[PDB]
């Protein structure tokens, strides 16, 4: 087994949220994060040609990233204090995909075993995000 993951990182609040379901449309293609003066406010993930349901709130600006093909996650770093701050995304063709204030504790997460990347998010969410988890596989 090739599945490993990483989180939660974040605090309680909120409520739950998986993209677990999303993996069946394919490969993650690009990133939204909607970001206010403190906060990361929302979130958005693109599989294969389908973004997820927008989870988190409305009190921010929409940023958005589009992955080149074939370009994978293989590394997410990020901070947090009761709620999520920043996070940079590490891709396989060298590019850091940052969003958010550069403030508060500290993550760093790295799957667990040979050749995965990043194939979906998790965490918890209301009018921001409250936290964030890393699901890794082939
Ligand atoms: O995701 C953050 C937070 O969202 C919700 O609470 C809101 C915040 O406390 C703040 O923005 O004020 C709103 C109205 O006063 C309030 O709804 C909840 O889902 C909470 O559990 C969550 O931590
Ligand atoms: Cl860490
Ligand atoms: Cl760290």
């Amino acid at each position: 087994r090739s599945s490993s993951y990483s989180g939660e990182y974040g605090s309680g609040g909120g409520k739950r949220f998986s993209h677990s379901g999303n993996q069946l449309d394919g490969p993650i293609t690009a990133l939204r994060v909607r970001v206010n003066t403190y906060y990361i406010v929302g979130l958005q993930v693109r599989y294969g040609k389908v973004w997820s349901d927008y989870v988190g709130g409305r009190n921010g600006d929409l940023e958005e990233i589009f992955l080149h093909p074939g370009e994978s996650v293989i590394q997410v770093s990020g901070k947090y204090k009761w709620y999520l701050k920043k996070l940079v995304f590490v891709t396989d063709k060298g590019r850091y995909l940052s969003f958010g204030k550069d403030s508060g504790t500290s993550f760093n997460a790295v799957p667990l075993h040979p050749n995965t990347v990043l194939r979906f998010i998790s965490g918890r969410s209301g009018s921001l995000i409250d936290a964030i988890g890393l699901h890794w596989d082939v």
